C-alpha cells in the first residue's frame, strides 16, 4: 500500500503524449518558376492585361 | 494502571499520517515549443483559418 501510494503521489496526473513536433519542417512548396532577365519584377513575368489609361 | 491510564491520556486520539506532502512541486508539463521572431504572438503562431469579413 505504501509503495502504491508513493507511486500514484509520484506520477499525479501526468499526461502520456504520442508524439512531439513532427520532423517535416518544410510547410511550403518548391518554387520552381524560373527568372529571366526579361522580367519586369523578381515575382512577376509580364504585365499582360494592364491598361496605361 | 496508573502508567498506562497516563499514556492513554497522553496519546488521546492522535491520529498517525504515513505521508506528508509530496516532494514533487512540478504538477504541469514542460512546455518545449520554440518561439520564433515570426510568430504573431508569445502564445500562438500564426492565425491560420481566421478570415477578415
Amino acid at each position: 500500500e505504501a509503495h502504491i501510494q508513493m507511486k500514484a503521489a509520484a506520477l499525479k496526473s501526468a499526461q502520456s503524449r504520442l508524439f512531439g513536433l513532427d520532423g517535416g519542417i518544410s510547410t511550403q512548396e518548391e518554387n520552381t518558376e524560373r527568372h529571366t532577365t526579361e522580367d519586369v519584377s523578381p515575382s512577376m513575368h509580364t504585365l499582360l492585361g494592364v491598361k496605361n489609361m
